[PDB]
């Protein structure tokens, strides 16, 4: 760590503090995250998982029984950008560019059998060139997703897939598509899709919009560990009411990203081929 000078505190992550820092060896400006042998091996494997839409993991330092992750630095996150774009909205071509890029990052990681499991606007980072990148890929498998962060802050449930909430033990890559669909809807409408404040509130918010799932739409759902037959039965809403003014192609794609049955939910690779991306471009964001 003597090789790094802290510039400022960027924020408080799930596992530890995040600093902007300078690498004295190379002059490099980096993001430095302060965080068992299985974790070291898992996280070390992530150094090779390189893609332009994945925040680059520069190094893993294990010392004095502390773990430091050194990442590529980006100047803004999507949560802050969404807040700053509240009054006007992020323009649709930029939303489309971001979604397209995020799907490319997911398709790459998924092809290597690596899941994120905790995607949220705060771990999507943006630059002034129009790129967006996924941060903290692979960390949930290494460390778990806790209920509270290291500062006691509540870890958000808003982007969590229903199979996780219903107690499935085995996650598929579909969990990340669900999260990204929730983010897409939030960029379009300027409000979170499913802002739950407990596990049951999260689940019932999903049910009230998409309908309470049953064996017709999701074979096996009624046998899931946390499923209860006493869940209320709500009707599904039309996406035309959920995400106006999104066009028919965008609503089609979103619907497929939010299918209940993870085996039905669209893959990142299939989503990239969707007609919504026919006119995709890479605008320069305002910032
Ligand atoms: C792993 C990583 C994080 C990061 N940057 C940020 O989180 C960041 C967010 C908002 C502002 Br304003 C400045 C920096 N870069 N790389
Ligand atoms: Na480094
Ligand atoms: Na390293
Ligand atoms: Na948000
Ligand atoms: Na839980
Ligand atoms: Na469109």
């Amino acid at each position: 760590m003597e090789n790094f000078q802290k510039v400022e505190k960027i924020g408080e992550g799930t596992y530890g503090v995040v600093y902007k820092a300078r690498n004295k060896l190379t002059g490099e400006v980096v993001a430095l995250k302060k965080i068992p042998s299985t974790a070291i091996r898992e996280i070390s494997l992530l150094k090779e998982l390189n893609h332009p839409n994945i925040v680059k993991l520069l190094d893993v330092i294990h010392t004095e029984n502390k773990l430091y992750l050194v990442f590529e630095f980006l100047h803004q996150d999507l949560k802050k950008f969404m807040d700053a774009s509240a009054l006007t909205g992020i323009p649709l071509p930029l939303i489309k560019s971001y979604l397209f890029q995020l799907l490319q990052g997911l398709a790459f990681c998924h092809s290597h059998r690596v899941l994120h499991r905790d995607l949220k606007p705060q771990n999507l980072l943006i630059n002034t060139e129009g790129a967006i990148k996924l941060a903290d890929f692979g960390l949930a498998r290494a460390f778990g997703v806790p209920v509270r962060t290291y500062t006691h802050e509540v870890v958000t449930l808003w982007y969590r897939a229903p199979e996780i909430l219903l107690g499935c033990k085995y996650y598929s890559t579909a969990v990340d598509i669900w999260s990204l669909g929730c983010i897409f809807a939030e960029m379009v409408t300027r409000r979170a899709l499913f802002p739950g404040d407990s596990e049951i509130d999260q689940l019932f918010r999903i049910f009230r919009t998409l309908g309470t799932p049953d064996e017709v739409v999701w074979p096996g759902v009624t046998s899931m560990p946390d499923y209860k037959p006493s869940f209320p039965k709500w009707a599904r809403q039309d996406f035309s009411k959920v995400v106006p003014p999104l066009d028919e192609d965008g609503r089609s794609l979103l619907s497929q990203m939010l299918h209940y049955d993870p085996n039905k939910r669209i893959s990142a690779k299939a989503a990239l081929a969707h007609p919504f991306f026919q006119d995709v471009t890479k605008p320069v964001p305002h910032l």
